[PDB]
């Protein structure tokens, strides 16, 4: 027995029904979700505004690591979306790029 | 009568922290630094639609410049990704309790 | 006979000053951090018009909501002047010198 | 003789010459200029992107003193076509906010 285990695919279905059962869809045109990544990403950046080290950014993180989890999941969510109506499979695409960064960037 | 379960996932992290470790590039994955490589992604991806004018617009833009969607896309996925390994956050957990927080806030 | 200039600009960077080193916070306006600062706030200006879906709808987004819009364009260009100052710029002629290469790129 | 320098509506003229002459205002939508400030922004914080510490924050901004005036100056042009589609006085604006900061902020 054997279970596939594709955890983007899995959060989207959650995603959609949230979505839909709002009738949320008309507003997810391809720029208003690259606006609302912008936007979450700011939030997690926020968290972080003002440290003065590589040590008190850990520190931060580690207090408000509740905060930081949320922006995560909000940004996540949002690029998920994105993937919907652009008809883009996200993990195929971060295979992509990494084997495309292996041969820019060379060992 | 075996179960054999895939983890895909821990398997795209495992091809990100190869990438990382072999060129010695941890040290430079502090959390603000992370996220501060998120933001600046996120704007290569909001650049590609920057003058449109209509939602018509954006999807005849998405269309012809899809490649450089998905790779803007991967960008930023590749640095959410590695902020999740430096802090310990399982980002599937993180949107399915973000999720359920939005249920409560926006109810059917 | 004599000439009497006023520099309106230099006035609200001593506004900013004062507000600053009042406080003590100077420290802290290291120029990545002020970037992140200028970065945070535009962003809250973004979110005035997050899910506008037409032109004609920002600007009725924009007229309802001008004092929002307002106060997030004075904390971007607080931050932006803020990082003038610890990096010695002056944005005047910054944007006189950009614009003059931009005519060169853009020619009529 | 008294000369009142208003360098932000001076500039202000040099911006509405360059849009106007290439026909661009159609552009110019609220949303449109906010996302170029967006993207500006972003162009600013890659100059700094890998920096570990305030000592080589001060490091990079002198050895790339240029590109920095760079971002800082496309930031500023788009706040101002934002600012002129908008009417709003950017100078005032600032004003307002640290007034306010002032009364939130007490010494
Ligand atoms: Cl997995
Ligand atoms: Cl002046
Ligand atoms: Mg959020
Ligand atoms: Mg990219
Ligand atoms: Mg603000
Ligand atoms: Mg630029
Ligand atoms: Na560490
Ligand atoms: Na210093």
């Amino acid at each position: 027995i054997h279970h596939h285990h594709h955890h983007m695919e899995e959060l989207l279905d959650i995603l959609r029904e949230f979505r839909d059962s709002r009738g949320w869809l008309k507003y997810h045109t391809p720029k208003n979700l690259a606006v609302s990544i912008s936007i979450e990403v700011a939030e997690l950046l926020e968290i972080f505004q003002w440290t003065r080290s590589s040590d008190e950014e850990f520190e931060v993180l580690e207090r408000r690591k509740g905060e930081v989890e949320e922006e995560i999941a909000d940004v996540l969510i949002y690029l998920l979306f994105l993937c919907d109506v652009a008809e883009i499979n996200p993990i195929e695409a971060v295979k992509r790029k990494m084997e495309k960064n292996e041969r820019k960037y060379p060992k």
